[PDB]
């Protein structure tokens, strides 16, 4: 009779609410995983930027160090050359 | 009577189609977010490759510049040495 | 009569199980895509670490090479200077 139909209505309502809430919590799973992976890429981008910046900074420092040493060596070499020249006099 | 049962059938059909289309559009949300995050990682990979390539290129250029300068300095130092030696004669 | 109602029950059960299994397999799609993108970021992180490590290693090697050459050049220059000084005697 209609009683078995009503029991079917209740159990389809139950399973429908079940899949509803399950889907909702699994969407929560997916969205928190999006949040965490986006944070992962954000920190990775920050790491790449920091690495690039400090590598370029050290390249700059080494460049100016080489230039400084070259200048100093030329200058004192000329200085000792003139020193010896005067010592000859 | 069966009329209330029929109204229940219509409203469960309504809510079922509702959750159906909602799930579909939210899956669309998730898949476009996959597409955009994959593009993000793609462009990040391209950025890392470009950074590595230009850093290695500048390292190469600095290496050959140092070698060139060393060679030039040795050569002209020897040249001026021979110049002064001949000037002594 | 109740027969059309029963047919409606069967077809809503069918469509409900259909959306159930479809959602489940599409969640499988989403989770394997999470797995593969997490592996992508993992290998990208490993690549960034390897690049940074070998660049810093080559910077170290170039630094010690420059220091070695500077030391060697100072030393042998002083040596030949003393050599010529003694040759004058």
């Amino acid at each position: 009779d209609l009683k078995s139909t009503q029991a079917a209505i209740d159990q389809i309502n139950g399973k429908l609410n079940r899949v509803i809430e399950k889907t909702n919590e699994k969407f929560h799973q997916i969205e928190k995983e999006f949040s965490e992976v986006e944070g992962r890429i954000q920190d990775l981008e920050k790491y790449v930027e920091d690495t690039k910046i400090d590598l370029w900074s050290y390249n700059a420092e080494l460049l100016v160090a080489l230039e400084n040493q070259h200048t100093i060596d030329l200058t004192d070499s000329e200085m000792n050359k003139l020193f010896e020249k005067t010592r000859r006099q």
